[PDB]
């Protein structure tokens, strides 16, 4: 369990009584009890309230808060308050403030923007973390440390530049090695001294947010920035553990957030926690993929849903309300994919600057006789009823799809082949195909051991890191199926092209050679023409974005391009390799093809849908010992019916016994417990 | 009158003979008499020509211009020239130059961009105004002082920052009050010293033009900037009045210009003046609303139309010509809504940098045998014939629609609830409905005395200021009808939410509780379904953008939502309050709905259309003692006919008597004189 | 010949073995021989490899490269390496770095961005070019110097600003002349000292990249920046010629690149060279117009195609492949328009930062067995077979179309009359119309000797420079026909309006007075209505963007507007003027109209199509002594047939004799040799 002393799915979230008075806290306690809220994430944004100058600390206001919650037996997710520095610190110690992408030195304002290489910030953040831990080391109610808040954003100030040079000395050792890694013979970029190297932003190598002249420099700067923020986190973490070695530590992550390499971050964290904020507009399968990735960060360990909104989110272009039941629907989607808490931002609306129109459990009217409150209260009761049933349950997927931040960085900084190539979208296309057939799948790093899986899919694996090729050759040889696509295997970890023919280190295992890649103008497509009927694949399908022109070497040809000067050449190939098979998809296919492809690949390996359901009825499985829990989630606005099988199963949420045909209400959720 | 000395509608405008030679002034004079031009706005942009260093002043050039015009009995609207500082001043005294929103220190260029808190600028601006007024104090031709030119734009330099702190000390008195008003407990923003406070721009609290993290800081900085600039106006005004206590002083405004609180400005000005530049694209009823607002700034006092192009305006993306008759049509539209002058930019085209392709009376050919010149000459002659007839005439509207800049600021800085919420567009939806039925209406401030009205409409009155609620309650209880809408009554003057349920201070008078608001994605609409027929409203109409979900408390439900999860809940309510009524419109309705609503509200109060006319034939009224002047303006490219009433009346522009059926030419104008 | 020692169409391009090693260099030589590559452009980007500090120079690496190539008898286009400065130079001597349009001081990065007014850059760039020419002064293989690389971009630093003032003292002599040229009495812009003048960028007069308050300043600064970069070129050219006076010198230009006045550049260059990178999306007649313009830069002298990609270009939004044969098509298109070399970027792909997905002759596979390589080899073979046949061949066009950079700058900086006016687009509409009829045409400067032409077309000759009007009056009176359009003859060289009636100095020769100009909103059009059938022109056509409202004075009216208030007024006029004719086109007309107009004008002067061919089959002519080469180029993806005429002629490429009906394959090229 996330914490043995708190044996249920925690229910609560960000709570900020210091924005209010004592009387409102009385009301908070009363309404929290009504709603079933048993955890509070406190002290996220009160650095200034605690510390008014270099030497003065006041925790009495926090003591009162902890004590009051303790009387209710509400548990505490205690934040270190380092997510936003005090105005006096920004004024007296400007080294705390970032320099942005445009080269400007910032002034006090916003949040989440301390220079990760600031001596002042690291000095006081460490001291603050250590004082909190020390003061509260013996307190029974603290179940989790919430370090800082949403680490993110890049800094380009002098300290970062000086420290980037040091990071480079440690990474490359010599300028010779650095000059080679960066391919600096190009455009006369030869460096003769480390101080000659500067941060890549709008003043130097980069422009318009995502372009660069020197991708190796941009790539390493992102690695370095990610590491620098990670050092801040570890630094607070170690200071906390020194006083409370037994209290877990997390920090709140942001899913498919591009700027940080969370696989690397996750290793430093006791448990993953994240903040999920889908729009009305966000594909439901995408937010599943994100919860999935969050579980993948620690190779399938369950994570905390640290945040979500009980209703609207102010930051969205259109503050759409969550329709009746959707809040609950989406809470259970989170649990369905590994979440062992469901927590909100926030418990009571601010009044209150930029997030006053962010939804909360208790809102501006200040009472519980509210549609939003009712739904929250219903959920809370159900979470109480569930107790520890679902805790620690894990995924037993036999299909994995790989995702990597470094690969994403390189792809997004690349100049060509097409601005229409979107890495996450391509990964999502493959994942969506699995989600639609209820094939249980894991989002995994490229370093994950492949032996538990039967199908491994690596969409656009552009960057191939040391050991990767060997590991997939092994996987496939011993009977697995591996899938990869156009524009994969191009470069190594320094964004240097692996010479001798794409797909480089994967050429052997894929059995093909990709001669050249063609980018299609917007609105232009080609067509995948099957050689002959093959399982669920039959006739013609459309493809687009990029078209790899390839030569079957070892591999067999399953489909050919239908048009253009590479008409009749291979677009889908199958390589028999050892006891396994690898598939190379030379273009970006429509959803029908990926449906047939995924169906075939799963059948080939004897992996079966968890359940068959109408479109939009999502099924995911967590397993605890031998008991299988099937989360059935109906995203449709209408009631839906499906075959649940013949097994003796009971819906954990109704108590009723389910078998054969079963109906699920609109926005409905079932948790089928079997064996 | 604006000035007893000059008892007709002034005709002329911006005149810049100092760009030319003495010889062309002879031609200007000849053509001005031909055109009926009797007022010149001189010395707008010649600060540098006058003052070449800290100590030298040359007015001899201006003497000669003033004397030449006096020979023609042309009157003078004399500017102080402070609208653009000299290049030498920006060079020797950079404190005069602004720092922009991106945090950059500007160099010399442009105009209207002196730092309003600059010691140098204030020093020399005051001296210049003073020397100008002392020199010409006894001159018989000066009818108006024209301080500076279109004040506007924000500065973020150090002097403005330090004076922001002073302005805050004066506004709040203590840091305790400041921290509370700004809700600084949010994101650890507690200020312990005034110097910790910085200006909100891209370096600190704001981004991409209208976004902020701290709307309280951003709202106050806008107030501060507006006041700072206003102080510059007042400073020059006071110095002028020292020497010429009986010459009126104005400055030229920009209508619905967002950055300055013109209601505050107008209290400092003897008369309002403004610059009307409609695109081919602009709704005729919008520019009507704009003139109307300019009338409303001083509670119905007639205003000066200081500028408009006689033809094209270079600044428009497409320099569209005014079609034959349109210059005249638009001139009288200004007069119909309260202009006692019609003046142009400019009298002779420049040669000549960025405005050489801005229209003028006399243009690059240098002669009068010109379509544009003829139309100008024709107007001039009619204005001579009208004499003093219309001067000082006033609106007798029984219907008012409210507008407020501070309200607008808070709305435009709000994070949520919708980027498709546009305040001016909402105000204009209600105004347009009135305009279409020729219901005489006043744009008014939220402070205006309400007793004169029968119907008061306050669209999206998001911010409710001290005294506002009690004022509308008294108004309604005494027999008035009040209308407001979704997202009204939310905050106070500090953008702090009024707790306890929307619409807060207006909840008692509206008879409803607004529980939550839903933002519709673009292209999504809902339905207004009438519960029963009501006047001209029947059945179902569309609404969009935002849908408030409300509960009738004291109020009666007149229509319900037809779709979504709030289907069947109230969207239009009517609360009986004392002797009057208040209507709550919970969403943004289509034109058909608002047509019906407006007809009903007017009929309920016994207010009637001025006249019934075809679409695009606008009718507005000005009343002088016991005489009514109906301006009939046909915006259509085609002749139109209408029922002029049975009353005995003549058309001032033709002398003809009109009765019963009357036709008005394409682009034509009648001014009906009646009792 | 570009160089007598190398008597064929050169074939090769950018080559960068210093990114590689000796072994790969052996493969390069082997493959270059297979492909018939005989020229290498080396040392473009190796400043830092050569010079590691202020005092140290290493050329030994370059000696070896040059020797190795000399062994294969491959010729050298030797670059000075000044297009990208060393990181140490940027670090130690920041005066080398630019300040951008946003006022920001750049840091080390990118290329082509040394401050052209930098004492450090000029010092070391001169030395480097000197040492190279001295070291290789007796080397037989060097056939061309390649100074720097793609000069471009503007700088706004202190040194440029100060030097701007010096450049203005040279241009205008006195502040009095400056203030008049710039019209500074507008907006109190009077300058009393040169140091009061600042560079125009976002800090001063300009915004949004192309907008300005003071066009005179913006216009002059662009002249100045262009002049400053030209000075850099000349500085290196002179040092080179000091040591190798008989080796020709060029730098590589960018066609219709907006920022430099290439006409002025070309006078300083021994031969023009340029870099042709069309997208899949670029009109074929446009890239023809660009090659054409490059020929015109030196009044018909053949030029170098210095670059083009052999396949894809990474910089395009969509890296689309050149379809089979297209690389060859576009190479002969260059030759057809005056190119006496065909050279690539680059010979072997980098590995390697931002250009690794730029196409090359030898690519990442590293061998010749590739579609791209074979197409290169094939062309290489033909070029060998052509030998000296086409060299020095010239255009004998009877039709000219004028283009001018200063006119372009003034038009693009102008405030109004329409953001839908695009100078180059208009120039191209006229060029296209000729292109489609295979009428041989030269792009020319406004200063070209007009005597050799029969038809001279000047689309939107907004700026009229001294001597121009006289020159066209003389051309027309001697019997030529001249064509110009709406918005021509408006200003002089300082962007000051020529008063007294548009088109000012062109009013007599055009025989019309343009009274005013109307900008159409997007999607609005008007109608060109012919008075009577006239040659290929008949009935109605559409026109748009801008409509000049004009009066026929001496000119005959051939067509009138069909709609709007100017309906029935002239839109096409013909003025007889001496033995010649002038045509004024008062709007931007559709393609069918321009087809007819062009056909008429050409018949009138007895000028005839080279050949009649199907749509998309381009024909162009070069003439050498008594021999005419017709370049026939089929851009269609389908085989096409055409009457080749009855003459005795052979296809240079097949050796076959062609007469009467001939077919040409998809993407095909024929070069008909006739008399
Ligand atoms: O297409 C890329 C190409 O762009 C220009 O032509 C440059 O001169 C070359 O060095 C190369 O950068
Ligand atoms: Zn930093
Ligand atoms: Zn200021
Ligand atoms: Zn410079």
């Amino acid at each position: 369990m996330i914490n043995e002393k708190f044996p249920k799915i925690w229910y609560g979230g960000d709570y900020n009584p210091e924005q209010w008075d004592k009387a409102t806290m009385e009301e908070d306690m009363r309404m929290f009890n009504l709603a079933g809220i048993d955890v509070a994430t406190v002290n996220v944004f009160s650095w200034a309230k605690i510390q008014r100058d270099e030497v003065s600390y006041d925790f009495t206001w926090l003591d009162d808060i902890i004590e009051r919650l303790t009387k209710e037996n509400i548990y505490l997710c205690l934040a270190t308050s380092t997510g936003a520095h005090p105005a006096w610190m920004a004024k007296k110690y400007p080294d705390v403030l970032r320099v942005d992408y445009e080269g400007r030195k910032r002034k006090f304002g916003g949040r989440h923007n301390s220079c990760p290489n600031s001596p002042t910030y690291r000095k006081y953040a460490k001291i603050l973390a250590g004082k909190l831990a020390e003061r509260y080391k013996d307190h029974p109610q603290i179940v989790m440390w919430h370090v800082s808040n949403e680490y993110g954003g890049y800094c380009y100030c002098d300290n970062c530049e000086k420290q980037f040079r040091v990071w480079l000395k440690e990474r490359y050792g010599t300028l010779e090695a650095l000059n080679k890694a960066w391919n600096t013979s190009f455009w006369s970029h030869t460096f003769y001294d480390w101080d000659e190297i500067v941060a890549p932003n709008a003043l130097s190598e980069e422009w318009s947010g995502n372009r660069t002249n020197f991708q190796g420099i941009s790539l390493d700067y992102r690695r370095f920035q990610s590491d620098s923020l990670l050092e801040c986190f570890k630094m607070e973490r170690d200071e906390l553990k020194r006083w409370t070695p037994d209290i877990p530590v997390t920090t709140n992550l942001m899913g498919f957030y591009p700027e940080l390499d969370y696989f690397k971050w996750a290793k430093e964290m006791d448990v993953v926690s994240w903040d999920n904020y889908p729009s009305m507009d966000t594909p439901f399968s995408f937010t599943a993929m994100a919860h999935n990735l969050m579980r993948g960060l620690k190779s399938g360990q369950p994570f905390m849903l640290m945040e979500q909104t009980p209703g609207v989110q102010n930051w969205q272009p259109y503050n759409s309300a969550k329709r009746p039941g959707v809040m609950r629907l989406w809470s259970y989607q989170a649990v369905a994919h590994g979440a062992d808490t469901v927590m909100f931002f926030q418990l009571r609306r601010s009044v209150g600057a930029c997030e006053k129109y962010h939804g909360a459990v208790i809102e501006h009217v200040g009472h519980e006789h509210t549609r939003v409150f009712r739904e929250c209260a219903e959920l809370g009761k159900e979470l109480q009823q569930l107790g520890d049933t679902i805790l620690d349950a894990r995924s037993e997927a036999k299909v994995a799809v790989m995702y990597d931040w470094e690969n994403r960085w390189a792809l997004e900084l690349s100049s060509g082949p097409s601005i229409a190539l979107n890495y996450v979208n391509e990964v999502h296309k493959y994942y969506d195909a699995l989600y639609k057939q209820n094939i249980q799948t894991d989002m995994i790093s490229v370093e994950e051991d492949l032996s538990k899986y039967k199908v491994v899919i690596a969409p656009v694996m552009y960057m191939v890191k040391p050991g990767f090729a060997e590991r997939v050759e092994r996987f496939v040889a011993q009977g697995g199926t591996f899938v990869t696509t156009f524009f994969s295997g191009i470069v190594n970890e320094n964004d240097l092209v692996t010479l001798g023919g794409y797909p480089g280190e994967l050429r052997n295992v894929m059995g093909i050679w990709a001669e050249e890649i063609d980018a299609l103008l917007p609105g232009h497509q080609n067509e995948i023409v099957l050689r002959q009927d093959w399982g669920g694949l039959r006739g013609s399908y459309s493809c687009g974005i990029l078209c790899d022109v390839i030569h079957a070497e070892t591999a067999e040809v399953l489909a050919e391009y239908g048009a253009d000067y590479y008409k009749g050449t291979p677009v889908l190939t199958r390589n028999k390799f050892g006891n396994g098979q690898s598939y190379y998809v030379a273009s970006s296919p429509d959803a029908d093809f990926l449906q047939g492809l995924i169906a075939n690949l799963c059948e080939e390996q004897g992996v079966k849908p968890l359940l068959n359901t109408p479109d939009g009825v999502e099924v995911a499985e967590r397993v605890k010992n031998g008991t299988s829990y099937l989360f059935v989630m109906n995203h449709n606005a209408e009631e839906m019916t499906f075959d649940a099988g013949a097994s003796r199963q009971r819906d954990l949420l109704t108590g009723k016994t389910i078998s054969g045909q079963a109906t699920i209400p609109a926005r409905g959720v079932m948790i089928l417990e079997r064996a």
